[PDB]
């Protein structure tokens, strides 16, 4: 099997169904003790939690589901009725993420879309009945952070106060995105220094709040 299948099985066998916290803990244990994986992890995850709690977003878009770690992490903190949409291009990972969400009992809160962000973003308004997004979590290919931020704006999906939160702004890094948002009058940016998941390597999140045109 694959690493991602092994992570899912480990959760199924070491967490409690319907208990998101147990699911996170199981993933973090597996990835610390058995096999590293590109989940956002607990260090950066704690920062994400603090941001979700601050903003209590009603509608979150995630770009880059992977195995569903961050989707579990965010969705468990959403208020009743709030929703997460997550985009994943890799069909095997989309299926893992769905199964992970199902195990966690969060499937009613989350919609996992299997496809490329640049193809799905233009469909959000008409096909998924989105007006504007409260928060966006960027965690897909690092060279897509900037193009997809610009596409979200073009498609009318950002409003005053939309929170963009970007993983991996140091490692692997997303230099064009970071330069752009930090140089733009349309964003108010904050850097949250942290560590790469499961590693003693500095990484960080960037929060960029959209201010309108
Ligand atoms: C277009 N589109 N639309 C939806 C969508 C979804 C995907 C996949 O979810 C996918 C697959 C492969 C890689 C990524 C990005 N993630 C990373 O590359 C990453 C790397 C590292 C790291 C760090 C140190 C290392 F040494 C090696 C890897 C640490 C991290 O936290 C990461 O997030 C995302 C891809 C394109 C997509
Ligand atoms: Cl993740
Ligand atoms: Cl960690
Ligand atoms: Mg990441």
């Amino acid at each position: 099997d694959t690493k991602e299948q092994r992570i899912l099985r480990y959760v199924q066998q070491n967490a409690k169904p319907g208990d998101p916290q147990s699911v996170l803990e199981a993933i973090d244990t597996y990835c610390t003790q058995k096999e590293w994986a590109m989940n956002v992890g607990d260090a950066k995850g704690q920062i994400m939690d603090a941001v979700i709690r601050e903003y209590s977003p009603s509608l979150v878009l995630e770009l880059g589901a992977y195995c569903g770690y961050s989707a579990v992490r965010m969705a468990r903190l959403l208020q009743p009725g709030a929703r997460l949409l997550t985009m994943e291009i890799n069909p095997d990972c989309a299926a893992i993420t769905q199964q992970m969400l199902n195990f966690a009992g969060l499937q009613d809160k989350v919609t996992i879309l299997n496809g490329a962000s640049q193809d799905l973003i233009p469909q959000l308004k008409k096909k998924y009945d989105v007006d504007t997004l409260d928060m966006v979590f960027l965690d897909h290919w690092k060279d897509r952070y900037l193009p997809d931020t610009l596409l979200l704006e073009k498609c009318g999906l950002l409003r005053k106060g939309t929170v963009l939160l970007a993983d991996n702004v140091i490692v692997p890094g997303t230099p064009d995105f970071l330069a752009y948002v930090r140089g733009s009058s349309s964003f108010e940016c904050t850097h949250y220094s942290s560590y790469l998941e499961y590693m003693k390597v500095v990484d960080g999140l960037e929060k960029a709040i959209y201010q309108g045109p």
